[PDB]
C-alpha cells in the first residue's frame, strides 16, 4: 500500500504528513485528546472561516470570499476585529504554529483539526477529510457571519446565498450539542448551550423546545432569552429557530435519534467543509481520522418535566414519544 514512515496504510502518499499533525494536535492542541473548550472553538472557527463565501457578492462584481480558505488565520489581523470572531484570537495562534511547523494549508488544517477534534467527543461521527485546498487567501468580506440577534429569515438568506438550504441550517446547528457561550453573559462563564456539552448527541433539540422558564444569570446578556433550568443558556436565534414554521418540522425530527442527527450533520459539513473549492481537486485522506467512543444514552426529557412543557412547533409530525426523568431540575455545571 501506500506505507506512511509510521507503518500506518493510507489511500494516498499526500496523506501522511496528517498522522504528524493528529499527534502534535492530540497531544498538544487538545491536551490528551480531549473534548474540552479547544473543540468548541475549533467548530466555532470552521463554521467562521468556511462561511466567508457570497456568491450574491461574486455576482454584483465584489470579491465573495474564499470560503474553506483559511483566511481567518492568514488575515486574522482584519477577521478578529469582526464582531462575530471575538474569544478567538488565542486558539488561533496556536493554529497558526501548528500550520507553519507541518508545512500544511491553513484551510485544511481548520478542516483537519475540526475532525480529530470531534473524535474526542463520545457520540460524534467521523467526518470525511480532504486535502489539498490552496494555502493562498484574500480576507474574507464582512457581516457575512450569522449573529445570535437575528431574525429567521435574516439567518435563512445569508446561509441559503452560501448555499444551505433550511434543513441544512437545522442540521449544521448540531454543533450547539458541543458549546458554550463566553462572551455573550460573562456573568455565566462557559454556561453549556445543552445538558451534555461533552457529549455529540439529540439533547441540545430537545432543551431548546422545553419552555423558556429561568434566567440562569443575574441579568440578560446580548441576545440571551430565558432558558429551562439553572446553568443552562438559551441564544435568540436557536429558540427562533425551534419554533419558526419554517424550520420547525427539522428540529423537532433531530429529537429522537442519535444516528439520523450524526448521519445529516456529516453530510452538511463535508458540503461547508469545500465552499470556494472543488471537491473533485482535492485528495481524500478520510482514513486518517480516528473513531469516537459510542454514545450509549437514550434520548430525554430531563429533570422530571414531560412533554406538556415542550412548545411543539410542527403542526403535521407529533412530538416523538422521549424518555422523562425523576429527579429535580437539574443546575448546570460550566462547560470544562
Ligand atoms: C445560525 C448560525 C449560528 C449562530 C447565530 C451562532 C451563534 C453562536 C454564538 C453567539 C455562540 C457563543 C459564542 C460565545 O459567546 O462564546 C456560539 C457558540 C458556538 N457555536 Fe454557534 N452559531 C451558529 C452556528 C454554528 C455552526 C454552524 C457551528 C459549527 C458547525 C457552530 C458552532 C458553535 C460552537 C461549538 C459553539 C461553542 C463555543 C464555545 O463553547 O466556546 N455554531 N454560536
Ligand atoms: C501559508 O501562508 C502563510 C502566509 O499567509 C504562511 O505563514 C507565514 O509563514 C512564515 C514562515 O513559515 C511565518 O514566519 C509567518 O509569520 C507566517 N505568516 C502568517 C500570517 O501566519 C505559511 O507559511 C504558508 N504555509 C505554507 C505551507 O505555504
Ligand atoms: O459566533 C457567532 N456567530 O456564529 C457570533 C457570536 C457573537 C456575535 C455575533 C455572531
Ligand atoms: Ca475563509
Ligand atoms: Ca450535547
Amino acid at each position: 500500500s501506500v506505507t506512511c514512515p509510521g507503518g500506518q496504510s493510507t489511500s494516498n502518499s499526500q496523506c501522511c504528513v496528517w498522522f504528524d499533525v493528529l499527534d502534535d494536535l492530540q497531544t498538544n492542541f487538545y491536551q490528551g485528546s480531549k473534548c474540552e473548550s479547544p473543540v468548541r472553538k475549533i467548530l466555532r472557527i470552521v463554521f467562521h472561516d468556511a462561511i466567508g463565501f457570497s456568491p450574491a457578492l461574486t455576482a454584483a462584481g465584489q470579491f465573495g470570499g474564499g470560503g474553506a480558505d483559511g483566511s481567518i488565520i492568514a488575515h486574522s489581523n482584519i477577521e478578529l476585529a469582526f464582531p462575530a470572531n471575538g474569544g478567538l484570537t488565542d486558539t488561533i495562534e496556536a493554529l497558526r504554529a501548528v500550520g507553519i511547523n507541518h508545512g500544511v494549508s491553513f484551510g485544511d488544517l481548520i478542516q483537519f483539526a475540526t475532525a480529530v477534534g470531534m473524535s474526542n467527543c463520545p457520540g460524534s461521527p467521523r467526518l470525511e477529510f480532504l486535502t489539498g485546498r490552496s494555502n493562498s487567501s484574500q480576507p474574507s468580506p464582512p457581516s457575512l457571519i450569522p449573529g445570535p440577534g437575528n431574525t429567521v429569515t435574516a439567518i435563512l438568506d445569508r446561509m441559503g446565498d452560501a448555499g444551505f438550504s433550511p434543513d441544512e441550517v437545522v442540521d449544521l446547528l448540531a454543533a450547539h450539542s458541543l458549546a458554550s457561550q463566553e462572551g455573550l453573559n460573562s456573568a455565566i462563564f462557559r454556561s453549556p448551550l445543552d445538558s451534555t456539552p461533552q457529549v455529540f448527541d439529540t439533547q441540545f433539540y430537545i432543551e431548546t423546545l422545553l419552555k423558556g422558564t429561568t434566567q440562569p444569570g443575574p441579568s440578560l446578556g446580548f441576545a440571551e432569552e430565558l432558558s429551562p433550568f439553572p446553568g443552562e443558556f438559551r441564544m435568540r436565534s436557536d429558540a427562533l429557530l425551534a419554533r419558526d414554521s419554517r424550520t420547525a418540522c427539522r428540529w423537532q425530527s433531530m429529537t429522537s435519534s442519535n444516528e439520523v442527527m450524526g448521519q445529516r450533520y456529516r453530510a452538511a459539513m463535508a458540503k461547508m467543509s469545500v465552499l470556494g473549492f472543488d471537491r473533485n481537486a482535492l485528495t481524500d485522506c478520510s482514513d486518517v481520522i480516528p473513531s469516537a467512543v459510542s454514545n450509549n444514552a437514550a434520548p430525554v426529557i430531563p429533570g422530571g418535566l414531560t412533554v406538556d412543557d415542550i412548545e411543539v412547533s410542527c403542526p403535521s409530525e407529533p412530538f416523538p414519544e422521549i424518555a422523562t426523568a425523576s429527579g429535580p431540575l437539574p443546575s448546570l455545571a460550566p462547560a470544562p
